RNA sequence: AUAACUCAAUUUGUAAAAAAGUUUUAGAGCUAGAAAUAGCAAGUUAAAAUAAGGCUAGUCCGUUAUCAACUUGAAAAAGUG
DNA sequence: CAATACCATTTTTTACAAATTGAGTTAT
DNA sequence: AAATGGTATTG
């Protein structure tokens, strides 16, 4: 009878309920309520609206960051109950004061100052001590006794903001010897090449490279300062290894290897390694000498301050910006006193404008306020000042946005001086330095998570003993490797094939050998003499690995033919069969591992097949190194202790496929045989895994086979259209329902298909480019929208298709590409695309880029590549025409998945929706599909509606949504109805090239009359009639035009944030809250516009006026999400505190957000909140205007146009109806009908466009300015809500098919 | 359509960390002059909170998912035209 | 009252697992 | 990254 269609969107899912004749359905549904209507007659039609689902992502931040603050907290109450009883006898209130610095002095139970108590102390304090550093270098340096409240002070803010744990061990800060270092490398450089030596030159190494520049540019001052190198040359590569950059030294080496090294990159020593044994041992002391100079230069960015002075180089460095600082201060002053003293008031008083008080008083930013002095200066005569502000060293804090480059281990520093010069007077702080040291030291692992004890859905740690955890005890009472254990295996896959067992190391050897074997197995070979192309033996095969494999890292095709083919068995030509230019298996790990271990025979040994596997298990499963080498402990007496400081290294991540018992522990009971001894011996039939797995021969295969909303929450995907997926079962669900619980015959089902990161690509791009493109053309984040320029920074301001520049000003003349074009594939990503000046010079138009482009632009592509700014897809699409293009087949295979469902999703959707429909077996116990769930691609409907002129503007109104998926049904049931035998491509379950690529791109001209055909449209096996273009277009316009579509937007319960996150300065206002339970927001400030959860009717009683009359009230009061809860617990007490009285409970309704009220002409409001409103009603724009408005806007069809302007005036007249009946915005009304006035002079096709603008006005839902050309409209918003409390609440199904009215008055 | 491998791009989910920001208080402003109001002097730092808070009391948890109305349920969800 | 303009916490690092897309080899 | 509901201020 009925069949169902359905649009899957992330904010909508359009619905359709259709006839064998394509009509939709209408019915006569009951209206509950106390209301006047008993019934109301409804079309089948409609589609349910959506806010977006949400990602787990800022809830996850949310909370992480919540757990750093508790724990920092706690990290400050350690340090304070070490301090305790020491402090006590020195200061009997101290802690309360720190913690009570907060209150206002009314509230203080102490005196007001925290540190000292008294005025003369406090001021005295600051006058020694401007900034906390002061105290930490002097409390560093000197060897006096200290306050112990001063001594707290220091190591309370050193623990409190610890800095950063991404440098593993320990610094010791020495820039004292940059310059004998320095001519240290030179010396041994300058040993290494006699023939040509570098000059020490007198060239102050120290000051260039310690200076505050980039990298880089201290790099090329140094090579600047020396004469015929060059910074690309080895010693320039060198110097730029010790600036801690990443250079390449293949080009100096003649290598065609890359040999890019790195300092902080834990894989140096191997890297360096393999460089060394490349190119010679004798290079070593080199590279030595610049990381003895990396190392005494590693922290100059932060330090800024020779080492001798202090043991405080960061402290001294603080204090060195305070100083500069001051004496800039004075001079600015100064010099505008002397030179313009007008602008002297604004500068240094005005907290609003951006300059020097608007920096330190106002919420102005180092960045605003130097690019608001930056004329100021150097309009003046200062010549330094613009020096330091380039250097963004101008007017300095000490607590900056840039701090964030320092490590633990200077403060670390600091804190161990601090401890060491003051337990000398404490005793109680020798006794506990290595506690306090641990508190700032100590970082609960990542690998081990919250610290919980039986309520934390996310934790997972285990105890090794049920003790309180503190840093201090954490080795001992936390089991740290089942804790790392449960972290990976949590998460890990196991083995489908067998369920309770744990998948192998991707990098383990048995997976390797199963891998390499595997891919061995299907290999086929011919020489001159056999009659045909044989397996590889087992023999063979053990010949190949142990020759080939085990002695190169990969293995070629070639190597293959030569290395074992002819010196083997003296074939000088062979033909392969089963692979291509190379193996993609290999042993990487047995070569790894023979790299360590240095012993080849006790890897090829079977006894240590055991061993081996926990080793890599080991080194898989942890990356703790501290970790690995106690796991390790067991086999330290089978190597060398340097073979195990190396095995340490070694590091592996990833898990394969595959347990360890699939793939060498089960064996076929006839044959006693494993799988992977299948792979190395089979005889005659060399079987696959996947043949093993399936063999009925064999008894591998029988061995083998020994919620809805989890189910969706479960797939893979965004949690948005996973919403839409829900939404849309549950939607079938009461269709089905609807039609009196009758199941459809078909459903048919389509599904919908950053600035920082294009410039972090380019910058990265580039800078591997080594091009200035960026010095030349600087960018910024925001430009990178545009694409055309985004291209042009992906090419290097270059043609991609003609070795030839570019020019940042000719953009607009030049074009974008596809690279495979778009006929084929629907690719509008940078994947796809292309900047050229010219698309003539890509070659052909109905193919990839010709091999002539191929040939001369190769390599560009390749460096383009490599510097990863374009990817491999992209490259791989470039070069394909090297391969003879696009073959008709790939045509074909393109034009079939234009409109065949690839998307794995979708395949889940239809999956859910047909083991929802088919529940029954038939006879032979097989699935009875009853339904048929069909998946289209939108090209369908999208082609149906603009070949045969059913248009869709999208901004008129909602509809479209449900028209797509009534035009969803139709089409595909009659795809279906003409060719069943494309049942398999389109329904769920279980030279011809060119024939499947007209087959598929001339599929759906049955609907046509011409393209000729006959009129009636009938399946020749059958005969049944599939579709009659003499009325069924008819019926499809009549379900188009038809007026009432069923649009319902989901009223939800609002959740998340309880307000606005910002922090507001106190306020006499009732919107202020409380940010903590005693803290005054009229006192301390706090938070303002909190979210309403949900709105509540409430009907009662408040006192009115000094003698509190009881008046009566009907109101709406927002519950906020903070209230929620104790709303919920007990409403009526809520409702009395809120200064309610005799609320009558059982009127008390629940207004979720978007809740729907009917009023006076059929208008109709949406509840936006308590306090406002949005827009209820849609616009059904007849169908005539819509084509028109399409056509207008976008040859007989453009006289269709000229001839129709009438349309226009009809179509301001009907918004005009409906904005006076429904909108009530009249000041707005007049505006549009003024605007429109003036603008009919101007083009049909502008109007148009802009009368498509105009709809915004009459749009479901908030409010929204918008341009009819260049007058702008603000939005009319609802900001009461007192008609609703008298309109008529409307109850709404999932399809609004259903509706319980309530008449509010009461 | 499925399975393993290779190369790459992406998405989702989790944990451990850092630097700012903000809000109150503390950094004795000063001479004049009744009084606002002038003139100058100043400014870089710190403490504390950073969802209100919760019981399960852990160096744990508090912003995702899910939600018509009536009847039933704890709850999922069911039962109703 | 309701018309109106302004406002909205930001940024960084490390470690990890799973899908999925889509170009290839081999198979059910 | 909008956009759209809170808020103070004005009209
Ligand atoms: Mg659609
Ligand atoms: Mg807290
Ligand atoms: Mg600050
Ligand atoms: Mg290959
Ligand atoms: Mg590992
Ligand atoms: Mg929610
Ligand atoms: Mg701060
Ligand atoms: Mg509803």
């Amino acid at each position: 009878k009925y069949s169902i269609g359905l649009d899957i969107g992330t904010n909508s899912v359009g619905w359709a309920v259709i006839t064998d004749e394509y009509k939709v359905p209408s019915k006569k549904f009951k209206v509950l309520g106390n209301t006047d209507r008993h019934s109301i007659k409804k079309n089948l039609i409609g589609a349910l609206l959506f806010d977006s689902g949400e990602t787990a992502e800022a809830t996850r931040l949310k909370r992480t960051a919540r757990r750093r603050y508790t724990r920092r907290k706690n990290r400050i109450c350690y340090l304070q109950e070490i301090f305790s009883n020491e402090m006590a006898k020195v200061d009997d209130s101290f802690f309360h004061r720190l913690e009570e610095s907060f209150l206002v002095e009314e509230d203080k139970k102490h005196e007001r100052h925290p540190i000292f108590g008294n005025i003369v102390d406090e001021v005295a304090y600051h006058e020694k001590y401007p900034t906390i550093y002061h105290l930490r270098k002097k409390l560093v340096d000197s060897t006096d006794k200290a306050d112990l409240r001063l001594i707290y002070l220091a190591l309370a803010h050193m623990i409190k903001f610890r800095g950063h744990f991404l440098i593993e061990g320990d610094l010791n800060p020495d820039n004292s010897d940059v310059d004998k270092l320095f001519i240290q490398l030179v010396q041994t450089y300058n040993q290494l090449f006699e023939e040509n030596p570098i000059n020490a030159s007198g060239v102050d190494a120290k000051a260039i490279l310690s200076a505050r520049l980039s990298k880089s540019r201290r790099l090329e001052n140094l090579i600047a300062q020396l004469p015929g190198e060059k910074k690309n040359g080895l010693f320039g590569n060198l110097i730029a290894l010790s600036l801690g950059l990443t250079p390449n030294f293949k080009s100096n080496f003649d290598l065609a290897e890359d040999a890019k090294l790195q300092l902080s990159k834990d894989t140096y020593d191997d890297d360096l390694d393999n460089l060394l044994a490349q190119i010679g041992d004798q290079y070593a002391d080199l590279f030595l000498a610049a990381k003895n100079l990396s190392d005494a230069i590693l922290l100059s960015d932060i330090l800024r301050v020779n080492t001798e002075i202090t043991k405080a180089p960061l402290s001294a460095s603080m204090i060195k910006r305070y100083d500069e600082h001051h004496q800039d201060l004075t001079l600015l002053k100064a010099l505008v006193r002397q030179q313009l003293p007008e602008k002297y008031k604004e500068i240094f008083f005005d907290q609003s404008k951006n300059g020097y008080a608007g920096y330190i008083d106002g919420g102005a930013s180092q960045e605003e306020f130097y690019k608001f002095i930056k004329p100021i200066l150097e309009k003046m005569d200062t010549e330094e000042l613009l020096v330091k502000l380039n250097r963004e060293d101008l007017l300095r804090k000490q607590r900056t946005f840039d701090n964030g480059s320092i490590p633990h281990q200077i403060h670390l520093g600091e804190l161990h001086a601090i401890l060491r010069r003051q337990e000398d007077f404490y005793p109680f702080l020798k006794d506990n330095r290595e506690k306090i040291e641990k508190i700032l030291t100590f970082r609960i692992p990542y690998y081990v998570g919250p610290l919980a004890r039986g309520n934390s859905r996310f934790a997972w740690m285990t105890r090794k003993s049920e003790e309180t955890i503190t840093p201090w005890n954490f080795e001992e009472v936390v089991d740290k490797g089942a804790s790392a254990q449960s972290f990976i295996e949590r998460m890990t896959n196991f083995d489908k094939n067998l369920p309770n067992e744990k998948v192998l190391p991707k990098h383990s050897l048995l997976y390797e050998y199963f891998t390499v074997y595997n891919e061995l197995t299907k290999v086929k070979y011919v020489t001159e003499g056999m009659r045909k192309p044989a397996f590889l033996s087992g023999e063979q095969k053990k010949a190949i690995v142990d020759l080939l494999f085990k002695t190169n890292r990969k293995v070629t095709v070639k190597q293959l033919k030569e290395d074992y083919f002819k010196k083997i068995e003296c074939f000088d030509s062979v033909e392969i069969s089963g692979v291509e230019d190379r193996f993609n298996a290999s042993l990487g790990t047995y070569h790894d591992l023979l790299k360590i271990i240095k012993d080849k025979d006790f890897l090829d040994n079977e006894e240590n097949e055991d061993i081996l596997e926990d080793i890599v298990l080991t080194l898989t499963l942890f990356e703790d190194r501290e970790m690995i080498e106690e796991r390790l402990k067991t086999y330290a007496h089978l190597f060398d202790d340097k073979v195990m400081k190396q095995l340490k290294r070694r590091r592996y991540t990833g898990w394969g496929r595959l347990s360890r018992k699939l793939i060498n522990g089960i064996r076929d009971k006839q044959s006693g045989k494993t799988i992977l001894d299948f792979l190395k011996s089979d005889g005659f039939a060399n079987r696959n895994f996947m043949q093993l797995i399936h063999d009925d021969s064999l008894t591998f295969k029988e061995d083998i086979q020994k919620s809805l909303h989890e189910h969706i929450a479960n797939l893979a995907g965004s949690p948005a259209i996973k919403k839409g997926i829900l939404q849309t079962v549950k939607v079938v669900d009461e269709l089905v329902k609807v039609m009196g619980r009758h199941k459809p015959e078909n459903i048919v089902i389509e599904m919908a298909r950053n600035s920082r990161e294009r410039m972090k690509r380019i910058e990265e791009g580039i800078k591997e480019l080594g091009s200035q493109i960026l010095k030349e053309h600087p960018v910024e984040n925001t430009q990178l929208q545009n694409e055309k320029l985004y291209l042009y920074y992906l090419q290097n301001g270059r043609d991609m298709y003609v070795d030839q520049e570019l020019d940042i000003n000719r953009l607009s003349d030049y074009d974008v590409d596809a690279i495979v074009p778009q006929s084929f594939l629907k690719d509008d990503s940078i994947d796809n695309k292309v900047l050229t000046r010219s698309d003539k010079n890509r070659g052909k138009s109905d193919n990839v880029p010709s091999e002539e482009v191929v040939k001369k632009m190769k390599n560009y592509w390749r460096q383009l590549l490599n510097a990863k700014l374009i990817t491999q897809r992209k490259f791989d699409n470039l070069t394909k025409a090297e391969r003879g293009g696009l073959s008709e087949l790939d045509k074909a295979g393109f034009i079939k998945r234009q409109l065949v469902e690839t998307r794995q999703i979708t395949k889940h959707v239809a999956q859910i929706l047909d083991s929802r429909m088919n529940t029954k077996y038939d006879e032979n116990d097989k699935l009875i599909r009853e339904v048929k769930v069909i998946t289209l691609k939108s090209k369908l409907v999208s082609d149906f509606r603009k070949d045969f002129q059913f248009y869709k503007v999208r901004e008129i109104n909602n509809y479209h949504h449900a028209h797509d998926a009534y035009l969803n049904a139709v089409v595909g049931t009659a795809l279906i109805k003409k060719y069943p035998k494309l049942e398999s491509e389109f329904v769920y379950g279980d030279g011809k090239a060119t024939a499947k690529y007209f087959f598929y791109s001339n599929i759906m001209n049955f609907f046509k009359t011409e393209i000729k055909r006959p009129l009636i449209e009938t399946n020749g096996e059958t005969g049944e009639i599939v579709w009659d273009k003499g009325r069924d277009f008819a019926t499809v316009r009549k379900v188009l035009s038809m007026p009432q579509v069923n649009i319902v937007k989901k009223t939800e319960v609002q959740t998340g944030g309880f307000s606005k996150e910002s922090i507001l300065p106190k306020r006499n206002s009732d919107k202020l809250i409380a940010r903590k339970k005693d803290w005054d927001p009229k006192k301390y400030g706090g938070f303002d516009s909190p979210t309403v959860a949900y709105s509540v009717l409430v009907v009662a009683k408040v006192e009115k006026g000094k003698s509190k009359k009881l008046k009566s009230v009907k109101e709406l009061l927002g519950i906020t999400i903070m209230e929620r809860s104790s709303f919920e617990k007990n409403p009526i007490d809520f409702l009395e505190a809120k200064g309610y009285k005799e609320v009558k409970k059982d009127l008390i309704i629940k207004l979720p957000k978007y809740s729907l009220f009917e009023l006076e002409n059929g208008r109709k409001r949406m509840l936006a909140s308590a306090g406002e409103l949005q827009k209820g009603n849609e616009l059904a724009l007849p169908s005539k205007y819509v084509n028109f408005l399409y056509l207008a806007s976008h040859e007989q069809k453009q006289l269709f146009v000229e001839q129709h302007k009438h349309y226009l005036d009809e179509i301001i007249e009907q918004i005009s109806e409906f904005s006076k009946r429904v909108i009530l915005a009249d000041a707005n009304l007049d505006k549009v009908l003024s605007a429109y006035n003036k603008h009919r002079d101007k083009p049909i096709r502008e109007q148009a466009e802009n009368i498509i603008h105009l709809f915004t006005l009459t749009n479901l839902g908030a409010p929204a300015a918008f341009k009819y050309f260049d007058t702008t409209i603000d939005r009319k918003r609802y900001t009461s809500t007192k008609e609703v409390l008298d309109a008529t609440l409307i109850h709404q199904s999932i399809t609004g098919l259903y509706e319980t009215r309530i008449d509010l008055s009461q």
